[PDB]
């Protein structure tokens, strides 16, 4: 699916290696999702990462948390611990993601420091940059 | 100034080894500011990592951002690439903080790779918290 020079327009990725791009994309597919589907409940193991394409996403309690635009990314809890969604994801618009697998981000931070680093610190922004 | 059985009340610190605990409190200060006090100014190098001991703090643009309350950390940027403020601080009340080195964090958490990944986890976990 995940044709990931592609990926490098995108913040989270952008800054990334050609090798780290590489065993991302192996490890990540592209998904859509209707409007109104829920893409992921709170409370339950944080197993995907997503990065929004196209669309929009709203983030909430099953209250409204945060609304999730093109270009930035969601499920940030899978690389947070202790891993479980804080909050459940629905799609506003017909959405379509790159949904990484985030048991295998999870093992790579792990086994790779030079990835963990990197991986920790763009998700970090990216949660950062939801208030501004 | 910091007794630091004192800061693993604190969610940020909870997690940590007494080791490490001893280790951040000796690059830590209790500080004072009073109201309307700019704590930290957007754009500068982000030398500070600060918790909210009593008092309010506004983060902003010189719009307000995000408000801060006791037992919260701001200027998450000391451990965020490319580690500049990316918000302003003001005090609105009375201020006291735990004020961390921010170079010296990023120091041991390059040279203490378990360090580099509870702070890096905790950072995103603090700012992930501010939208809940």
């Amino acid at each position: 699916m995940i044709s990931p020079e592609r990926l490098r327009v995108y913040r989270f990725f952008a800054s990334l290696t050609d090798e780290q791009l590489k065993d991302i994309a192996l490890i990540s597919e592209e998904k859509s999702f209707p409007t109104g589907s829920v893409i992921f409940k709170e409370n339950s193991k944080a197993d995907n990462l997503m990065l929004l394409l196209e669309g929009g996403v709203e983030l909430f309690y099953s209250s409204t948390v945060c609304s999730v635009v093109p270009g930035a990314i969601f499920g940030v809890s899978s690389l947070i611990k202790p891993y479980h969604y804080t909050s459940s994801a629905r799609a506003t618009k017909p959405v379509r993601v790159v949904d990484i697998n985030g048991a295998r981000l999870r093992e790579m931070s792990e086994n790779n420091q030079a990835l963990g680093q990197v991986l920790m610190n763009n998700v970090a922004a990216a949660v950062l940059a939801r208030l501004h």
